[PDB]
């Protein structure tokens, strides 16, 4: 069976299954359970599955390698499903909750789901906690008996919440630290001295590497049996590399990507955010140049906006990355060649990953 | 050393360890830790700590009749604080959150934590999430070696789980059910034909009693390895009864309790919420009686709230209270009493939780 048929086949195994349970267990009526129906599909698919089919792939690249009976290789297909569906669904959890934190309008060219006329923000910010908890049902169920069930579920909670905190860094990025303080409303930044590739690099690494790339591989590995296979350092080093790149590009295109092809209307800079055309132009700015990125950074304001752009264009960033791109690229490539050392199936996996990461 | 000055030391030992594993492990800066105890202080503190309690006599109750060497009864007790805190943190992330959804202004008489000046909704849906992943920090680190924890964690996610099905249950009360739908906005019920004895019931079950009574009987009982001292059916039954109770209680203060004493401008009328108070009233009125509420139910006009809360002055709602605590008094007596067949000091501790509801 190919593996993405796979994987939308467990979809709707697990769908039946949650709303199965509402119904014997937690008293739902057939209206209740057709609204989470249409929610869990609504914040749950229609993206590529990158996430989830990572946890899939690595799994069957093990089973390339290892010995095991046709049975168990159905097992270990259908555990990386309902592993990767876990992730899918964490995700699908954080964007509801950040499309409400952030004010979002579109996401993937469809009304952000707290949007939706029969939703509303009420709703949603429970149903996204609803999409969490989901997570640890499926795991609860499907895993139950399996002797990865400890470390996947340790694994999880710790991707979650360094998922959350990264989310913290994230909405905090504008503000001066020294600043912070419940009691009092919070200015942007005037000097923008946080705005550094170590602070940059600490806000993605939380927001989005955990959940999206190292989270994906080490699942992979749990439910193949075989983390002894890798030497788990390397594996996080690799997955904090490849997606600091991954959010860099997401960076560059939520400024420069037509919207219709963004899926989004793009605001980092209305929104003052700590991306990685603000942090790259202040390290080359002059002194005017910084000034006039002063005046104008996050304003709603469109002419203030296109200043920015233009302060971007003008500064030739586009050097900058292809400089950033080719280190990267030595350095996942050095990262891929210590994986080969005790995994070279592992090893492939993480350049598949890159491959589809560095070409989008 | 008396039990509440144990769970608050463990407070602060648990703070401590979660701010110290924040700077060890997670790159956090001085400033953002700062904002966190403060979240972590202004979210958890200032209760009573009915919830997290509760875990703590349960677990003294079987100290009393167990031998057990000192350093193991140190062991239980700080297993049962910490166990209260996962409780008690876990009530947090509900209050943040049913704070923002609904639009609270104040709760305990100090404005809801997204509405202090330095927060915001941003950041405080994104906080709220953060308390609720500090429970599996709390429960991996304190427990990870400790025979119980498969089953503490199984137990607090179904819990958490019903929680937010309830949540659910509870800001959909007032819409009709068979119009239930995302792409439609959801008009108020105009024959209130769901606002019924059975389907109250199941709101306040899910929303508030699993959290509530059920997971601080059963965190105590596991704590202490005495889950076998019990017939759970019979803990369950117990605690969405005495769960039920509470709720009633809370809903007849939301209408006639002063504000200053009830800690917030109570608002259930004009949110048109599903009250134990609205349900007895349709369950006696008559045709006119009933034409009235439905004229001025779910308006915020506080013309129209106070002729809802004539209505529910002339309707002698305290005769149906009376024979509904009546009613409750029999119930929980009969079950503590089937309790006391397996245990008695459980069966105490069952009435100690009653006794604490039934006064307040
Ligand atoms: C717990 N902590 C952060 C972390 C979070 C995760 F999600 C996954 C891995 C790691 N490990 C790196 C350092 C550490 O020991
Ligand atoms: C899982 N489910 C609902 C439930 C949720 C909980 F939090 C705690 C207990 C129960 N049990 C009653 C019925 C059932 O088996
Ligand atoms: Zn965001
Ligand atoms: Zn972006
Ligand atoms: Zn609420
Ligand atoms: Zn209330």
């Amino acid at each position: 069976m190919a593996s993405m048929e796979r994987f939308l086949s467990v979809y709707d195994e697990v769908q039946a299954f949650l709303l199965d349970q509402l119904q014997s267990k937690y008293e739902i009526d057939p209206n209740r359970a057709r609204y989470l129906r249409i929610m869990m599909d609504t914040t749950c698919l229609g993206g590529k599955y990158f996430r989830g089919m990572t946890v899939v792939n690595v799994a069957e690249g093990f089973l390339a390698v290892t010995q095991h009976d046709e049975a168990t290789k159905e097992r270990i297909l259908h555990d990386a499903c309902v592993g990767g569906w876990m992730i899918e669904f964490l995700q699908a959890h954080y964007l509801v909750e950040d499309d409400i934190m952030d004010g979002s309008v579109m996401r993937r060219g469809k009304p952000c789901w707290y949007r939706f006329p029969g939703v509303t923000t009420q709703c949603a910010i429970n149903d996204g906690i609803i999409l969490k908890s989901w997570t640890q049902i499926m795991a609860w169920h499907y895993f139950a008996d399996r002797p990865f069930l400890k470390d996947l579920l340790c694994l999880f909670q710790k991707v979650d919440y360094a998922t959350a905190v990264g989310q913290m860094y994230d909405v905090t990025s504008m503000c001066d630290s020294n600043k912070l303080d419940p009691e009092v409303a919070q200015p942007m930044t005037t000097d923008f001295a946080e705005f550094t590739p170590a602070i940059y690099k600490r806000i993605v690494k939380y927001k989005t590497t955990f959940y999206t790339y190292l989270l994906p591989l080490v699942m992979g590995l749990l439910v193949s049996e075989a983390a002894a296979s890798v030497e788990m350092n390397l594996v996080e080093r690799v997955a904090h590399l490849i997606g600091e790149y991954f959010q860099v590009q997401d960076d560059v295109m939520d400024c420069f990507t037509p919207p219709e092809q963004l899926g989004k209307v793009g605001t980092d800079i209305e929104d003052a955010k700590c991306s990685w055309l603000a942090v790259t132009f202040l390290g080359k700015a002059n002194a005017a140049q910084v000034a006039e990125f002063k005046a104008n950074y996050g304003e709603k304001d469109p002419a203030k906006v296109a200043v920015v752009k233009r302060l971007y264009s003008k500064a030739n960033l586009q050097a900058d990355f292809a400089a950033y791109e080719a280190e990267v690229v030595r350095e996942v490539e050095s990262l891929i060649e210590q994986l080969k050392v005790k995994s070279p199936t592992f090893a492939e996996s993480v350049a598949v990953v890159w491959e589809k990461t560095h070409k989008r």
